[PDB]
Order: structure tokens, then C-alpha cells, then sequence
């Protein structure tokens, strides 16, 4: 079998590109290889675990988001042979392509922590990063009575770097408005030395932490979970060899993450396993008919759906000129955004580019907690996601930004 | 299924050392080494091979000649590991089970991640001291050098012997002066890193030499493409994502990107990043109590060197004995490592440190200074002790000699 355009991955980047590609080469010349039955708008999972949104609202059947006419090949990619323009699937089938677009996302690795994912079968522990553990966050919050509440951040790349602390501010506000704050010691144990990588939003988060009696312990990485005993083990990344066992009344886990297994050894990967693409055009550095988008690439900016949206716009142009034997000229800037939920009524909308410097859209100031930015995150963006991005029409708010 | 009490994956520096030590503990018949290569190499001397000072063929011996006598040698490649079922697969289509497992699969070279490589090595003026196929091409390119750029790279990955990408730079610079062509060479070190070295005492000494010898170091520069035909090289700027620089060379020494061995990258015994996940004090595995790891393939947060393998092998010996007696380990690895920075054909800055990244020097004098003594020890004493003492299980680092210097 053969397709002018073969898309690996039916998540955010995959559907968006197949939508856009259908209009360029025809729906009958595009195929998507995606194994899962459901497609998830993962960003709302932060609010699900805080008890603010229902989980079933976050997903729809994968057949709903397939652009009509585009082939859904429900399989797992198990091998890439770009030298001979094909891939293999766990159906023992070989698929050739004229062009290839890789959008396989990022892989969660709960089992590299001793005791996970088995311990998740016990109470008081949860994780907003997986459809099987996001509601367990919310139950741990309701079931909280007295003690330590621990929020973690791993020593790997992650998607939505702001999410692990978003649920901490949500959990804090929950304990206050429910009469349990006095009984909570609230701890952010993070592998990093900084609360956030862009200083003007870091400063604003530092302010909140200082006023709400939250503790941040830097260079602490979760390595072991003893669910039965309600204990967690951290290693001190500043003192190799040193560890600390902490008891918890509630534990929220951000798991270690890595590029998908089939990409780790693939020829399309760099040394570290991410898809090796041009940092501006998103074309593969060694295979001119391969392209990458989203979490699975080595694009040196934060891994978010916003970035996918802005990346799709650029890639649409790059593949088009390539198909026409022209040199690309439109360049990606590293745009990305984190809507930092600081409470049930407020969001700090951080936006920046490759320069790790702010690049805000709205003329007011997004360093300050805002109801409008909360309502945008909670209500508008899911709507634009299902009805505009996955239909290949949203490509970054730079065209909206330059209006004002 | 075939079975052995102690199974060693990899017959390089750490694997041969642990097998000799284990033979004396459980008997040679209960030890097996899985290693596919016919030849065992003392890679440290390759630095002096690329500089024209030592013969490549003396850096190697047949693997059969270093296999501790009586130990089984399984000439094959490990293709999968299954710690849950105490077994591994080989490219023979054979499984092998174990009571204890020592992982020593080193680190892996990824020349093909640079566009143009390794095809470009067919051309002159380009070499790499990190591969037996390319270490002599460094020397030849250095002999062929007439005029222009001599470029030396450092990748955006973990490496082994972090010092070697610049040892060859100093050796080449000396050679240029030795042969009267220093005037005609512009000498560039393009590093992905932000600093010349990670311990300040020795960084300062290296900076003094960069200044006195007029070397240019461009930080956050990563080699991404070689065009051997046109003798150009393409570097990416890690501070400004997206921009690149094309620059011609008259000599290019490539330090390749490096990574865990493919077989480990997806394995249950690796951490999320692919390195063997071990306890940083005892070298015991964090999740499987009967797996241990040594050397370049581990997540031990210190320099990847054979000196480290030596110091870890003494710890691991004590760790495994205590484990076989069902006790708790108490001897702790401190992260000892050492990098003999060859700064010229007769001087060496013997850098030694530990997990704190602070100096832990063995000799009573100051190893921050270039020394002839330390060069001779690197070039002549160390290979002899390697072939005759480390590979026989009788070298585990020099901390006894350091404590001995206590009056
Ligand atoms: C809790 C949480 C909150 C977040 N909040 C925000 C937010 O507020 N703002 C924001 O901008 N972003 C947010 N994100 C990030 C956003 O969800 C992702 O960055 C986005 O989904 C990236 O899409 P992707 O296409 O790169 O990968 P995904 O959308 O994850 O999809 C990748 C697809 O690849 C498929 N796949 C995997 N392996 C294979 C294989 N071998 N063969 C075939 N298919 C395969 C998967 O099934 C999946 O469908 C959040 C993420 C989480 C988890
Ligand atoms: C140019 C250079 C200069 C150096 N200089 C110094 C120095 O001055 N001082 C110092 O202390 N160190 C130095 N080193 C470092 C030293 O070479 C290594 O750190 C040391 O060899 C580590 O040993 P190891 O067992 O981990 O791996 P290695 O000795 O590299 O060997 C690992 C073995 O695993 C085998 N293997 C790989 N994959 C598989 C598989 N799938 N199945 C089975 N077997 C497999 C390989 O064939 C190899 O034999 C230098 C290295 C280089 C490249
Ligand atoms: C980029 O390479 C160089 C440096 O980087 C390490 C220097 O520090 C220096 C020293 C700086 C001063 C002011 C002497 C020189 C001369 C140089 O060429
Ligand atoms: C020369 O023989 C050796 C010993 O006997 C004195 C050791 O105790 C030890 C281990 C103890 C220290 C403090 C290095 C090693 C490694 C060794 O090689």
C-alpha cells in the first residue's frame, strides 16, 4: 500500500495535519496510522483532576476527528525504513509513502518509578497525565484529612511544564474553601532549580507561593512510591547518593517521559531519540520527504498543544513548497503558551517563543491572575480545538496578536 | 535454557574486570561473558594514536586472550533483556538465564546522526579518535595539514572521556609548532557546552593554555552536517534555535554524538533516558535486586572513564558479595573519576574528582600543573597496568595510595 502523504499519530498534531493535507493532495491520498479508539483534548485534564470538569467531556471517538475520506489505519507503528520510504505496523503490513509526517507525541513511563503503576490501585495517590489516573487525583483531594500533600516534577522532558504546579494551586484553593487548609503541609518537590523558565512569569508564581504557604524543594526527583505505606522516596540531585523518605496524605505524580519507543532506535531520530527536524521549517534534517510536529520532535521549545497549533501553520507551508520544488521561506519562531491555572477563578497566560522571553497576545498584562484568561482556558479553547484546530484552520494567534 | 550463576553483558573494560573478580568469587565455570567483537581495545591510548605517538595495533588484543581462563565466552550480541524472567536473548536465537546479571555494554557511537557521516570519512582531512576505523585518519589529516581551519567538535550528548575532544586539539597545536606550520593554522573548538571543563581548578588551567596558545573556543556550537567533498562543516547555535553557520576546514576532528546502546534504550532495566538505572552508591539496580551495572552504560552521575570503571569495580565486588550473603551493602561509591588531560606531547594535567565535582587528587603535589611524570604514567604505565592488573581484577582505583600519603 501507498499514499502520497502518510501520517503517524492521530492525536493533536496528526489530525490537524491530515485535515490540512486533505485540502492539498486530496483526502483519498492521505492515511493516518493511530491505534487508539479515542482522541483526547488533554489540556482540560488539569481541571478534571481538580473536580472542575468531567472527564468524558475531554474525549471523542477517533473516527469523529478523522477528516472525511482520509484512511484511518488503526495500527501501531513498529518500524520506520525511510531509506526505502516505508513503515511497518503491528498488523505485519508494510506501508509506503511519497511524504511522511510524524506526530507520535510523547511517551509516559510510570514504571521507571519503583512501585508504579501498581500502587495507583491504592487511595490518596493520583496523576493528571493519564486517562486512568486523572480522576484519582480528584478523589485523593476529597479524601484528604490531615498531613503532607506532595506534587512532583520528573527529571525528563515533559508536556505542559506548567501543569504539575497548576494542580497544586487548585488543590490549595480546594483545601481552603473546604476547611482543611490548616491541616495541610503543601510541597512541590521538583527536579528543576526554577519554578518556571521565563522570568516574568516565574516572579509572579513566586509571589503566589510566598503568600499561600506553599513549599518548593528544588533538585528533588521522585524515584519510589510505597503506596500501602503512604511514603515517597526522593533522591537529591545535588548530592548523588542521598535520598529522603516522606509520608503523604495526598500524592500527585508527574511521570517521567521520553520519546516513543519505536522512535528511540529509529533512523529518523537524533542521538537522544526525538525526530530530528529543522528548527524553522520542520523538515527532516536527513530525509527530505519526512516531517515532524508536536511533542515527539526535538523542537527546542515547550511541548504543548499551542505549539502544535502554531507548528501546523508553518508545516502546511513547508510541505506545500516542497511538493512544488521550491525553497521554504516561512520560519517557526518557537511560539508556545502555558495557561497557568492559579485557582478556580484565575489564570496566568504565559506566552513566549524560542527566546524564552514573553510574547503576549492580548494588550493587557497576562502576568496577573485573570478571570478572562481562566474562562478562555476552560470554555473557549476546547471549542476552538474540536471545531477549528482539528479542522486545519487554527495556526497560532500571531495573526490575531498583530491586529491589536 | 542455558544458565550461569553470573552473566556479564559486554566484554570491554568493565565486563572483563568484573568477570575476573567474579571468577575468584563463584568459580570460573559459573561465569559467562556475552561479547560479539573479536578484538578488545584499550581505547584511552587512541588519543595518542590519532596524534601519531602510538601504534594502533598495540591498543588491541584478541578477545580470547583476555577472557579469564575457564570463563565461558559467548560470541554474540545481546538483543533483548527480561529481568522479570531472569533471562536475555541473543542474535543467535538463544536465550540465557542467570542468578546474577552484570551490565557493562558501554556507550554507543552515532556518527550517522551527523548528516554526511560516516560516508564523508572516505575523504581526506577528516578523522575521529573515537572509532578504530577513523583514529588513523586523524593522524593522516594532521600530517596532510597545510593551511586553513583546524576544527574540533563536541556534541550535545553525554560522552566518554569528556577530555579527549580537546586533548587532540592541544596535541595538534603542538604538532603544528613542532613542524613549523603553527602560523598557518586557525584552531577552533566548537562545543555544545557552556564551559571548557566541569571542575574549576582544572578549567582555569585549561583556560590559561587556551589564552597562551591562542586557541578560539566557540560555546554552544553543535556540529550537525559534514560535506566532506566540499570540506565544509555546518554548526547549529544552541542559544539561537534555528540559525546555523557554514565554515570550511583544512582538518576536522569529529567527536560523534553518543547515547545508550540501542538494546538498552527500550529495555525494562533502563531509566526513562535509557541508561541502566542503578543505586548511585552501591551500583545495585533500583528495581531488580539481582541486576548490577558498571561503566559507560550506567546512570552514575559522574564522568564516563575507565578510571571510574576501576573505582566502581572495587565497590561492585563488595556490593555483590554482601548481596550473595543476603546482607545490606555498606560500602559507598563516591563518584571517583579521572581525566588525564594531555596538553602536549610530554605534559599531562591529571584531573581527579568525585560526585561533588571537587578535586580529589592522589599525589601530594598539585596536579593542576602540566607534568612530565603524569604524561609518562598515562602513556606507558597505564596500558601496562590495564592489560596486567585491571583486567585481572587487581585494580580498583588509587584511593589506597592516596590514603597511604598520610604522614
Ligand atoms: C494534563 C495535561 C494538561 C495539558 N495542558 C495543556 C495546556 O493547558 N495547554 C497546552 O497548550 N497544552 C497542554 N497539554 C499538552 C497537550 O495535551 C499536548 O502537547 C498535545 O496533545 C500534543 O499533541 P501531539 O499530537 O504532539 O501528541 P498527542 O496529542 O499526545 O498524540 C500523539 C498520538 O500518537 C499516538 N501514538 C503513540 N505511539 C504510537 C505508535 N507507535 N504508532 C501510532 N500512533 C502512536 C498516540 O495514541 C496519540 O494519539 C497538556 C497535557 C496534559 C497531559
Ligand atoms: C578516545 C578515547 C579516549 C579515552 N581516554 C580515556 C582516558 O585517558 N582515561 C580513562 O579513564 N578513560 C578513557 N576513555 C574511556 C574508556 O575507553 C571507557 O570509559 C571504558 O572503556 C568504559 O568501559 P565499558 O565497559 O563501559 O565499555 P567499553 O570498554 O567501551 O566496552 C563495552 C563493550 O560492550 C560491547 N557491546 C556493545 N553492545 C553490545 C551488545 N548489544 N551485546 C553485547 N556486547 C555489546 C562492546 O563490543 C564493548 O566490547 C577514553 C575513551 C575514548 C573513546
Ligand atoms: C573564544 O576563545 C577565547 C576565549 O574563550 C575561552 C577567551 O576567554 C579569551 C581571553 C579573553 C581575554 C579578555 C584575554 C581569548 C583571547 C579567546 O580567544
Ligand atoms: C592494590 O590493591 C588494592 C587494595 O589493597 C591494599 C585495596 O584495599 C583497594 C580498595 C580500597 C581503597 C580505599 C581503594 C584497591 C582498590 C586495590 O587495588
Amino acid at each position: 500500500n501507498h499514499y502520497e502523504v502518510l501520517v503517524l499519530g492521530g492525536g493533536s498534531g496528526g489530525i490537524t495535519m491530515a485535515a490540512r493535507m486533505k485540502r492539498k493532495v486530496g483526502a483519498e491520498n492521505v492515511a493516518i496510522v493511530e491505534p487508539s479508539e479515542r482522541h483526547f483534548y488533554q489540556p482540560i485534564w488539569t481541571l478534571v483532576g481538580a473536580g472542575a470538569k468531567q472527564l468524558s467531556s475531554s474525549g471523542r471517538p477517533t473516527a469523529s476527528v478523522i477528516p472525511s475520506g482520509v484512511e484511518w489505519i488503526k495500527a501501531r507503528v513498529t518500524e520506520l525504513n525511510p531509506d526505502k520510504n516505508c513503515i511497518h505496523t503491528d498488523d505485519d503490513e508494510k506501508i509506503s509513502y511519497r511524504y511522511l509526517i510524524i506526530a507520535l507525541g510523547i511517551q509516559l513511563d510510570y514504571e521507571k518509578i519503583k512501585g508504579l503503576p501498581e500502587g495507583f490501585a491504592h487511595p490518596k495517590i493520583g496523576s493528571n497525565y493519564s486517562v486512568k489516573t486523572v480522576e484519582k487525583t480528584w478523589k485523593a483531594l476529597q479524601d484528604f484529612k490531615e498531613g503532607n500533600a506532595i506534587f512532583t516534577f520528573p527529571n525528563t522532558p515533559v508536556k505542559c511544564a506548567g501543569a504539575p504546579q497548576k494542580i497544586m494551586y487548585l488543590s490549595e484553593a480546594y483545601f481552603r474553601k473546604t476547611g482543611k487548609r490548616s491541616k495541610a503541609n503543601i510541597i512541590f518537590n521538583t527536579s528543576l532549580g526554577a519554578i518556571f523558565g521565563v522570568k516574568k512569569y516565574a516572579d509572579a508564581l513566586q509571589e503566589i507561593i510566598q503568600e499561600r504557604n506553599l513549599t518548593v524543594n528544588y533538585k528533588k526527583n521522585l524515584i519510589e512510591v510505597r503506596a500501602d505505606k503512604q511514603e515517597a522516596v526522593f533522591e537529591n540531585l545535588d548530592k548523588p547518593g542521598e535520598t529522603q523518605v516522606i509520608s503523604y496524605e495526598m500524592l500527585h505524580v508527574t511521570p517521567p517521559m521520553s520519546p516513543p519507543d519505536v522512535l528511540k532506535t529509529s533512523p529518523v531520530a537524533d542521538a537522544a531519540g526525538w525526530v530530528d527536524v529543522d528548527k524553522e521549517t520542520l523538515q527532516h534534517r536527513r530525509y527530505p520527504n519526512v516531517f515532524g510536529i508536536g511533542d515527539c520532535t526535538n523542537l527546542p521549545t515547550s511541548k504543548t498543544a499551542a505549539a502544535v497549533a502554531a507548528q501546523s501553520g508553518i508545516l502546511d507551508r513547508t510541505i506545500s513548497v516542497i511538493m512544488k520544488n521550491q525553497t521554504p521561506t516561512k520560519k517557526y519562531d518557537g511560539y508556545t503558551s502555558c495557561p497557568l491555572v492559579t485557582g478556580y477563578n484565575r489564570v496566568i497566560l504565559a506566552e513566549f517563543d524560542y527566546k524564552a522571553e514573553p510574547l503576549e497576545t492580548f494588550p493587557f498584562d497576562q502576568s496577573k491572575e485573570r478571570l478572562s484568561m481562566y474562562l478562555m482556558k476552560a470554555d473557549l479553547m476546547p471549542f476552538l480545538y474540536w471545531n477549528m484546530m482539528l479542522r486545519g484552520y487554527w495556526g497560532g494567534p500571531a495573526f490575531l496578536r498583530k491586529l491589536f
